[PDB]
């Protein structure tokens, strides 16, 4: 009965998606289908973030426009991220009318009600190519230790840390030429002004404990005004009544998932459905799915600047932590910064979903893929748990009782147990306790082939006239096989199309109550097959 719109991270436009994309894309995915299960309206939104100096500078090497490479970048991440059955009701581009109005409407706004402040700055300009240059895009010679050729404010020989202006005989990365300071007027927004309002939410218990800390540092640290304006030569929106100024992509990257709503409601000629998500009188619920490394942009920033342009604010930002592969951040040397393209040539998207899963937690922690133990967890709990209880069932229903399941629950009292775990396995999806989930269904799937093992198939299946019995522990199986596939519907979308079409049903949270009796199931191949380390091996010798 809920009205829940929720977002993920838009993916920067000038790079392919990798297991770090996709951990966030697939929380998200699980935490939307599980809401979909239980009958609320959901619309799970996202959008390519295609704005940026970068950009500009990369379209101009590649020899293409930049509306027309950030098109390429963007079927390219669809591509990936429809391999993996991310279920988006829309996939938009912060490049978009929709974008560039909401993005002039909230400027517009905050200017009137005084939250926009006009500054002169002094930055490094290469006078060369014409264009002021951003700290990476400046390299020289450290000024502590001398070592040539560093980028930014930070030198990768000795450590240190300063400001770009501090190399020596600094070189423009665009040009070579020698850049020099140069004054530009920049517009600043007020996020100071907001602070009170800020710290009340930090203190609501809504967020996470570990964020709450976090943000408790900057408020100590001090906020300060925001720079959001830069000048041209540049790729996004040029900012009304400023000639030359546009909009820095971090100011109008978070009103494209607004953007990418409009562009929704808009394609469905629906003309009341935006305003009833974000008024600020709103009863729909708002949540962001986002990493550690912008949680900064997207709880400080962007709830301010919906504040002061009288829009509602986020019910809740859910962050997750890093991606880390066999213990350690993606190692491209080692073989194990891993693109998802790449992943769905050697294994399929379930079971990366479901190990995902098994590790996600409520809080901030990194989540580790170890792929040693991917290969041994996979096996163990899809192939020999939940797949196991239909495989080693569904073969004498199909060829001893014409695939009829039987007309009565042969144990009655363990199917109650698992219908009752739904309650709190729900909870668990909810909650986005995803570990508790999949150990609470795994717990199940061990009592299920507890049952087999005490019914013994393999031995009644040979014993003069006990066909009765046979049919009866073999459709019990089936039916805690139908039970478990249900709770880990949110999880292995392609696993459960397969379960689906074996049961000839199609698998409904409250459907559970209900068990399948006289009841007729189809044949199949292998709904899961065994993975194994030479395929790893593969994996990461082919992402070298
Ligand atoms: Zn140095």
């Amino acid at each position: 009965a809920k009205k829940i719109l929720v977002t993920c991270a838009s993916p920067y436009a000038n790079g392919s998606i990798h297991l770090g994309h996709m951990l966030e894309h697939i929380q998200a995915d699980v935490w939307v289908r599980y809401q979909r299960m239980r009958g609320h309206e959901v619309n799970f939104i996202c959008a390519d973030d295609a704005h940026g100096t970068p950009i500009m500078l990369k379209a101009q090497q590649l020899g293409i426009t930049p509306e027309q490479m950030i098109g390429e970048m963007s079927q390219e991440h669809q591509t990936d991220f429809a391999g993996f059955n991310i279920s988006y009701d829309n996939y938009h581009s912060t490049h978009s009318e929709e974008n560039r109005q909401l993005s002039e409407l909230i400027y517009s706004r905050l200017k009137e009600n005084g939250f926009i402040k006009n500054r002169t700055i002094s930055q490094l300009y290469d006078p060369e190519k014409g264009m002021f240059l951003p700290d990476r895009f400046v390299k020289g010679t450290c000024p502590k230790c001398k070592s040539p050729d560093q980028y930014g404010d930070n030198c990768e020989v000795c450590g240190a840390t300063y400001s770009p202006t501090e190399l020596i005989e600094p070189k423009s990365v665009v040009s070579g030429a020698t850049p020099v300071m140069r004054d530009s007027e920049h517009f600043f927004f007020d996020l100071p002004s907001f602070s009170e309002m800020l710290q009340a939410w930090t203190r609501s218990g809504a967020l996470q404990e570990q964020v709450a800390n976090k943000m408790q540092e900057w408020f100590e640290s001090g906020l300060q005004q925001w720079d959001i304006s830069r000048d041209a030569p540049y790729f996004g929106f040029e900012i009304p009544n400023a000639p030359g100024k546009y909009f820095y992509v971090w100011l109008d990257a978070p009103i494209g998932l607004m953007g990418s709503f409009k562009n929704l409601c808009d394609k469905r000629g629906d003309s009341v459905s935006f305003d009833e998500y974000w008024k600020k009188d709103s009863t729909a619920e708002l949540y962001h799915f986002i990493g550690k490394d912008i949680v900064y942009f997207l709880s400080l920033f962007w709830p301010a600047m919906l504040e002061g342009s009288n829009f509602r604010k986020p019910s809740n930002l859910f962050v997750h932590g890093y991606v880390t592969v066999n213990g350690a951040k993606m190692s491209k040397s080692r073989g194990t910064f891993i693109k998802a393209s790449t992943w769905l040539n050697h294994f399929d998207a379930d079971s990366l979903r479901y190990y995902y899963t098994a590790k996600l937690s409520s809080r901030i922690d990194d989540i580790d893929l170890n792929l040693e133990d991917f290969v041994q967890r996979v096996n163990a709990d899809i192939v020999n748990k939940v797949v196991n209880l239909a495989s080693r069932n569904a073969g004498f229903i199909n060829k001893r009782f014409d695939g009829v399941l039987a007309s009565e629950l042969a144990d009655p009292q363990l199917y109650k147990t698992f219908t009752d775990a739904a309650e709190v396995i729900g909870e668990a999806w909810e909650s986005r306790e995803f570990g508790k989930a999949v150990r609470e269904i795994m717990a199940l799937a061990d009592l299920a082939n507890r049952y087999v093992d005490e019914q013994a198939p393999w031995v009644v299946a040979k014993q003069e006239g006990r066909d009765a019995d046979l049919q009866a522990i073999c459709s019990m199986g089936i039916n805690l096989f139908r039970v478990l596939m249900t709770y880990l519907k949110p999880v292995l979308p392609k696993l459960t199309e397969r379960a689906e079409a074996f049961l000839n049903t199609e698998l409904t949270w409250d459907g559970i109550q209900q068990p399948l009796l006289g009841h007729k199931v189809n044949p199949f191949k292998a709904l899961y097959n065994r993975i194994d380390m030479r395929q790893v091996e593969a994996l990461v010798e082919a992402s070298k």
